[PDB]
């Protein structure tokens, strides 16, 4: 399945506050190198929030996992029939995102199909306040093995660069458990070593966002 | 000059609490986008300290000022003759690195040519010790013009992740100025943002760093 490169469609729906919008991802995977490459267009226009705050939101699979720890690999064991994703991200001192997403095989196709609802966020906040830099920082996503869900509980905190110097901080509350139901690889705590760079397409007019990741898993 | 795509080789000499070595760096640059695509092969077997810790001392002529902030391009004011940087790191706790670079232009090659001599590390250390993880955050270089020197005096604060979890600190005192006799861009107080991603090259053997980045400046 993740042995060679893999083409990746993201597609989100989302309401944030009231403002409700979309985004259009495609790209290609490598699980071997823990390497992303995906490109974000909004399709309705200009985002309502800043591009940085989806990041998380906008396919863990992908990740690199070292040889001794392929018996840890939830992810990948749940495909090609795949697992639910489900959050609640608490931005501080400001809304939160409640999302849930299908990440599974359609063809050929890797498919992270998400709604996003996010509520209670200021208009003088850094996110509404659209006070965030356009960058990202590495952060280490740690698992741990839900027993009875039959699934794995991550949780993780994402820090965002305000272009006054300071940080936005966003505390991750996420779950995720499969689809089908044959047995899946629950593993031993340990966590995923992200890093991430936004950037511009040259030849892009519509809003987007082009992302750059690398993802290797680490702990045992 | 930098309206294109150009080559950029990076040669560097080593010795750090008497461990002797070198690394040779290979890439290309892209001013207009503000991206950075390098190679770093350690030429001496095994480094004996952690890549990261050499990512700001192996270029900022290649950082992307919008067209609003070009009198305040030092660095690309500078070319082609070249500034020499020099540099005082100080990582919290433990020693520091002391280097001295002249990038300029060889042909049409940008080369960044360093000493790095480093003390007082401890072998205890996260640095000796090995103990930093193999990725890097974004940060913001705060660049001031140095009256006096025709030069720029950028300072920043680094935060490299620690495999425990912590944060390795490391304070960097910057200097720059021109090489050649001409008229200089001193700009005013701004700072550059910028993102990196370090990876690996699949078909290589030799120790060795893949860094991606991306500066943009920002302030004024």
């Amino acid at each position: 399945l993740f042995t060679g490169v893999v083409p990746i469609l993201v597609e989100l729906d989302g309401d944030v506050n009231g403002h409700k919008f979309s985004v259009s991802g495609e790209g290609e995977g490598d699980a071997t190198y823990g390497k992303l490459t995906l490109k974000f267009i909004c399709t309705t226009g200009k985002l309502p929030v800043p591009w940085p705050t989806l990041v998380t939101t906008l396919v863990q699979c992908f990740s690199r996992y070292p040889d001794h720890m392929k018996r840890h690999d939830f992810f990948k064991s749940a495909m090609p029939e795949g697992y639910v994703q489900e959050r609640t991200i608490f931005f501080k001192d400001d809304g939160n995102y409640k999302t849930r997403a299908e990440v599974k095989f359609e063809g050929d196709t890797l498919v992270n199909r998400i709604e996003l609802k996010g509520i209670d966020f200021k208009e003088d906040g850094n996110i509404l306040g659209h006070k965030l830099e356009y960058n990202y920082n590495s952060h280490n996503v740690y698992i741990m093995a839900d027993k009875q869900k039959n699934g794995i509980k991550v949780n993780f905190k994402t820090r965002h660069n305000i272009e006054d110097g300071s940080v936005q901080l966003a505390d991750h509350y996420q779950q995720n458990t499969p689809i089908g139901d044959g047995p899946v690889l629950l593993p031993d705590n340990h966590y995923l070593s992200t890093q991430s760079a936004l950037s511009k397409d040259p030849n892009e007019k519509r809003d987007h966002m082009v992302l750059l990741e690398f993802v290797t898993a680490a702990g045992i």
